[PDB]
């Protein structure tokens, strides 16, 4: 095996510096910014790759001028505003320090880069206290330290608590030394975080080029901000995707869709999306409504639309050979992935429907051809897709015959991990082309880094296949799976609520597991109940107790829509997921590295779902600050401690941080049932003289105008003085979108005693009954008054949403 060995010279080309080492080997450092370094180590010195990055869309992160290299007798030095780089000459070693000269990131001994006949590997120093997070949608504990992980998009139904690899390959991790690494290689890469030795960690690939990005940050937020500068801002879903969604394996018929749609509304269980699974299409993959299953598909979609249901249909990336018309069409056009042994279309077995052709989404001409096929259901009013089976399915590591697949852009060993990615990209591209100025809804199984530009994600076929009732630990593991997905830029994520796997032979026995899975599930952004085959898992299937609890779980998400949607926008602007590992907000608190049973939803809410069978309590770590029980709004706790709370079957432990302002909307059966509504702001005043705020974001929810920053915002500010509370409703920041109006705001200030008086600017406000304040809340927009509720300990202040600045002063 070959190392870089000694560095004999360097050459600068603008922001790039190339260090020449032994036997024609070279390594390039490229300054993208003061915080982001692109590193390319080359065994032969050539600096070429078969395909440019599928993930990186921008290498220019603001670096100005040339790289300045200072040469010393035994080292070179490169400085940025944030970094100090020491290159050892003999042998070549790259060391990156922060500006205070603390080592962040070092090559291990002489083994910084190792080439062995195309196998490429990088070894780094591993400090004893160094922890690791990320690598996308993967199982096990949040903290990756001590374990090994592989990138090979795999199809592992009913996967275990530690199963790896899974469906997606996002080779982006973060270190507790406050750097991220994105390994810009699409082959079967492996990450070993002290699993081989305590002295070093490594990442490697069996072929391709050793290109990776070092991303410094002063916290995890800044690392993620740098990652989306490289790989793109997340697209936001249509606003209605943040409601509740329902599916089943057999959701493939008009009659059943009509039946289910009516049942949801009758039982007053909110729901925005009815999915259809893959049996909807006449064959793989013609996008024709299966004729026996749908009498009037246009009418179905419209009828469901008038009831506030949107439809999302499945697509697979293959054409069945038995679908003779489409297979012959695709094969004759050369649109199918080839077999290198024959030069003919690869002959792919598939879970159902016979052998198939794998459609080659790396071939440019395929995009327009697929686009026209997929547009058919969209012309009937279907709003999007779920792109399933794109690993491709049935192509795990051990299925070595798949390696004979030859795609337009390369061989399967290179292309496998971007197969689904390049498909999903075509799906979204074509959607844009045929459906002007509309947000796509796409939720995918298989993916690669950068997927946030084109698609959202779900965690595939989870749960226990042998006995559904044994899936508790598998459900529990969806917390860190989803949090890790979020850190790999899947802010719009869900899991199969109830899991995919396991026949439900006893609904009474399943009720507890379902309820808990859903209580967790409604705090995932794309919350979708689903299950294999005919196993119905709509929220009324588990008896009346489970139905009433589940309705409330779902109602809670809907009430929080204006809060969740604000954080959906933040995902777009910053890359931060809605579901946040506590470490993302409390990076100094090392206790957060262990937390697999809880998470933040945005910054203000801490959710700690019960995920243990029979449990009627929950252990909760509270980080810095003070925390209020969001269910009662009265119990308060000090931060930086473990507590145990009561958590019966009807309860989700949710906590709100003291200081928080939470926008909420009234209960509705689907997003935008009421086109205009009063917005409530639940305010929990922070400590004496500590200012806090929430910036309530709004936009049209449907178009791509938001990408050009067409929106509005209303900042609500809270600041407590000596015996006084100042609540400011900021002047509306108008950027080309006007909110729904006219409407009222109701400021709800949680306080222990009724105040003496409340002022709006200079003038005193009239105190009225709770019933008087609630009167004509949706009809009269001239009343400015306040009321008190002793039971709830809440001051309500009704004020019209005029768009004007307003200072509300509460005299204690």
């Amino acid at each position: 095996e070959q190392y870089l060995g000694n560095c004999t010279a360097y050459s600068v080309k603008g922001n790039k510096v190339v260090f020449s080492c032994a036997n024609n080997s070279k390594i390039m450092l490229q300054l993208c910014s003061g915080e982001v370094v692109k590193i390319w180590a080359s065994a032969d010195g050539n600096f070429v790759r078969n395909n440019e990055s599928f993930a990186v869309i921008e290498e220019d992160l603001g670096w100005k001028g040339n790289v300045t290299v200072k040469e010393e007798p035994s080292t070179y030095e490169i400085f940025t505003e944030q970094l100090r780089i020491r290159v050892n000459k003999a042998p070549f070693q790259l060391q990156i320090f922060d500006k205070y000269q603390k080592l962040l990131f070092s090559d291990y001994a002489e083994k910084g880069f190792v080439n062995d006949n195309g196998k490429i590997r990088t070894n780094k120093v591993l400090r004893n206290d160094e922890q690791f997070f990320g690598l996308g949608e993967k199982s096990g504990n949040l903290n990756r330290r001590g374990s090994a992980y592989k990138m090979w998009n795999s199809d592992q139904p009913c996967y275990g608590v530690n199963e790896d690899p899974l469906y997606k390959s996002i080779p982006f991790f973060m270190s507790s030394y406050r750097y991220g690494i994105f390994f810009d290689n699409t082959y079967k890469t492996e990450f070993k975080f002290g699993s081989e030795s305590n002295d070093y960690y490594s990442f490697e690939a069996p072929a391709g080029q050793m290109v990776y990005y070092f991303m410094f940050g002063n916290d995890y937020k800044e690392i993620i901000q740098n990652y989306i500068a490289l790989t793109g801002k997340p697209i936001m879903p249509p606003k209605w995707a943040l409601g509740f969604s329902q599916c089943r394996g057999d959701y493939t018929r008009e009659d059943q869709a009509r039946e289910i749609a009516a049942e949801f509304r009758k039982r007053k269980i909110p729901c925005d999306i009815i999915y259809q699974d893959i049996g909807w299409t006449e064959g793989l993959q013609d996008f024709d409504w299966r004729k026996n299953n749908y009498n009037n598909p246009k009418g179905m979609v419209k009828d469901l639309s008038d009831m506030g249901f949107k439809m999302i249909v499945s697509q697979d990336p293959v054409i069945s050979q038995a679908n003779q018309q489409q297979w012959k069409e695709a094969d004759a056009l050369g649109h199918l992935v080839k077999d290198v042994r024959t030069g003919k279309s690869y002959d792919m077995p598939w879970p159902w429907g016979g052998n198939c052709g794998v459609v080659d989404f790396t071939k440019p001409e395929v995009a327009d051809w697929w686009g026209s096929y997929q547009q058919k259901p969209l012309n009937d009013g279907v709003r999007g897709f779920w792109t399933d089976m794109g690993e491709p399915a049935w192509s795990n590591e051990d299925a070595v015959d798949r390696l004979n697949m030859k795609h337009h852009l390369g061989m399967h060993n290179e292309i496998h991990n971007v197969y689904g990615f390049t498909w999903d990209k075509v799906v979204t591209e074509q959607f844009y082309k045929h459906n002007p100025n509309k947000r796509i809804f796409q939720m995918t199984r298989a993916a690669y880094a950068g997927l946030q530009r084109y698609t959202f994600g779900w965690s595939g076929d989870s749960g226990n296949g042998s006995n559904v009732l044994d899936g508790w630990k598998q459900m529990a593991n969806q917390i860190p799976v989803g949090l890790s997905a979020g850190m790999g830029l899947i802010p719009f994520w869900t899991c199969d609520i109830s899991g995919y796997c396991g026949d439900i032979k006893d609904y009474d026995a399943m009720a507890e597991l379902y309820v808990r899975w859903l209580q967790f599930g409604v705090f995932t952004p794309l919350s979708r109940a689903h299950h294999e085959g005919g196993n119905a898992v709509e929220p009324w299937k588990f008896g009346t107790e489970a139905e009433n609890i589940s309705r409330k779980s779902i109602e809670l998400k809907y009430k929080l829509f204006p809060y969740l949607y604000t954080y959906a926008r933040e995902a777009h602007d910053t890359g931060l997921p809605i579901m946040r590992a506590l470490l993302l907000e409390y990076p100094n608190d090392k206790e957060t590295f262990k937390l697999n049973g809880q998470f933040l939803v945005g910054k203000e809410l801490l959710v700690a779902p019960v995920v243990e069978q029979g449990a009627v309590t929950k252990d909760v770590y509270l980080p810095e600050g003070e925390w209020i029980d969001f269910n009662n709004c009265k119990t308060k706790y000090k931060g930086e401690q473990w507590i145990t709370v009561d958590a019966p079957l009807n309860t989700i432990p949710v906590f709100v941080k003291k200081g928080s302002i939470i926008p909420q909307m009234p209960v509705m059966q689907y997003i935008d049932e009421k086109k205009v509504y009063p917005v409530t702001f639940d305010i929990f005043p922070g400590n004496l003289n500590k200012e806090t705020s929430f910036t309530f974001y709004e936009d049209d929810g449907e178009s791509r105008d938001y990408e050009r920053d067409v929106f509005c915002k209303t900042k609500i500010t809270s600041k407590a003085s000596n015996e006084e509370i100042k609540i400011t409703v900021g002047e509306r920041e108008y950027k080309g979108y006007s909110p729904a109006g006219p409407r009222n705001f109701i400021l709800k200030i949680h306080a222990s005693n009724k105040p003496k008086d409340v002022f709006a600017g200079g003038e005193k406000l009239k105190n009225v009954k709770p019933h008087v304040l609630e009167k004509n809340i949706e009809a009269d927009f001239t009343k400015i008054n306040w009321s008190w509720n002793e039971a709830e300990n809440v001051i309500s202040v009704r004020i019209p949403d005029s768009g004007k600045n307003a200072v509300i002063t509460i005299k204690n």
